[PDB]
């Protein structure tokens, strides 16, 4: 399935550490981040995106289109500029960050019942888990 709508509930995050460090994020931004359940809400209808993921100290909101290239300026995360592009491979949905970062981007898919998300920066992959709330 290509159907990622929900609230989703963290089960586990393995390497977020590494991935953050790959970003440049702050420090002790990073250490209270990682212990964080993070409770993120997707709204997808056809090819637009309105992605919150919401914790208790941090909240990460962005609106995308489907094979639309858009102009970010990621304000909350690490303050730079980026030129971004999401789309499909088989089932699994996949973005590319196109800027300083290398490998930059994200990839999202389902098996079974649970909501896999791949983060990569650089050399660095991180795996998280969600199951549905
Ligand atoms: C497709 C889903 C993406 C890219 C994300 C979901 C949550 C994200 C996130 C949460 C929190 C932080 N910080 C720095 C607290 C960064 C990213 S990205």
């Amino acid at each position: 399935t290509r159907d990622q709508n929900g609230t989703w509930e963290m089960e586990s995050n393995e390497n977020f550490e590494g991935y953050m460090k790959a970003l440049d994020i702050d420090f002790a931004t990073r250490k209270i981040a990682v212990r964080l359940t993070q409770t993120l809400v997707i709204d997808q209808d056809g090819d637009n995106f309105k992605v919150k993921s919401t914790s208790t100290f941090y909240n990460y909101d962005v609106d995308f289109t489907v094979g639309v290239e858009f102009d970010e300026y990621t304000k909350s995360l690490d303050n730079r500029h980026v030129k971004a592009l999401v789309t499909w491979e088989g089932d699994v949905l996949v973005c590319v960050q196109k800027g300083e970062k290398e490998n930059r981007g994200w990839k999202k898919w389902i098996e079974g019942d649970k909501l896999y998300l791949e983060l990569t920066c650089g050399d660095q992959v991180c795996r998280q888990v969600f199951k549905k709330k």
